[PDB]
């Protein structure tokens, strides 16, 4: 999506 939040990015990375 356009507007990234941050449960697809979350710091878990």
């Amino acid at each position: 999506e356009l507007y990234e939040n941050k449960p697809r990015r979350p710091y878990i990375l």
